[PDB]
């Protein structure tokens, strides 16, 4: 892919994180803490799971931005509807408003409904996430492996701005505490 020039500075809105994350004075890494951390409750948290968005909201355009996802376990990365549900179960679905993919029990999956199997050779250790607002387009590459295509969910149906969306993975197993991380242009 010749994305990497729509190259955007994404900052994770502290606001909007499910209380048991910690995210770093840049604003650009977030992990699991092993405790509530320490911040009142708003009607913007995630509640049910260690979610967080991006500060940045997009309405047109191309953007691309790259996240660290190395020695985790579980994880899920896009993009979401700045309306989506912050309380209680939901499915990350384009008809729940998130254009997402997860890595879950050692098989990577596209967040369509129901649940698309990805195939991929090399394990990723930073993921590129391009959004082409214009088209309706939200695609994936896996920068370990040459930037090769993951996914492309087409004629999305945004519906409204889109911000970035993570979702760090609970740590059940002990394996999975290694934070997510916005990479440098
Ligand atoms: C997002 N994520 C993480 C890994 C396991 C899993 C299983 C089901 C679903 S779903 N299709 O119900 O949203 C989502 C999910
Ligand atoms: C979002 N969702 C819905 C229910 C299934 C499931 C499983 C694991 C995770 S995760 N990535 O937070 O561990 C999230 C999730």
């Amino acid at each position: 892919h010749h994305h990497h020039h729509h190259m955007v500075h994404i900052t994770l809105d502290r606001n909007t994180a499910n209380s048991w994350l910690i995210i770093s004075k840049d604003r650009r890494q977030v992990r699991m803490g092993d405790t509530h951390q320490n911040v009142s409750d708003n009607k913007e948290r995630f509640s049910n799971y260690p979610m967080v968005l991006g500060a940045q909201r997009f309405s047109s355009g191309k953007m691309y931005w790259e996240v660290d996802v190395t020695q985790k376990e579980a994880w899920d990365l896009g993009v979401c509807r700045d309306s989506v549900q912050r309380k209680g179960q939901f499915s990350l679905s384009p008809e729940n408003g998130f254009w997402t993919i997860w890595l879950w029990q050692d098989s990577y999956e596209a967040g369509t409904s129901p649940q698309t199997t990805l195939h991929i050779q090399v394990p990723p250790c930073q993921i590129g996430i391009f959004v082409d607002y214009e088209a309706g387009v939200v695609s994936f590459y896996n920068i370990t492996d040459h930037g090769s295509l993951i996914y492309t969910f087409s004629e999305c149906v945004f519906a409204g701005p889109l911000r970035p969306f993570f979702n760090v993975g609970f740590n059940y197993s002990g394996g999975n505490a290694a934070p997510l991380k916005l990479c440098p242009l």
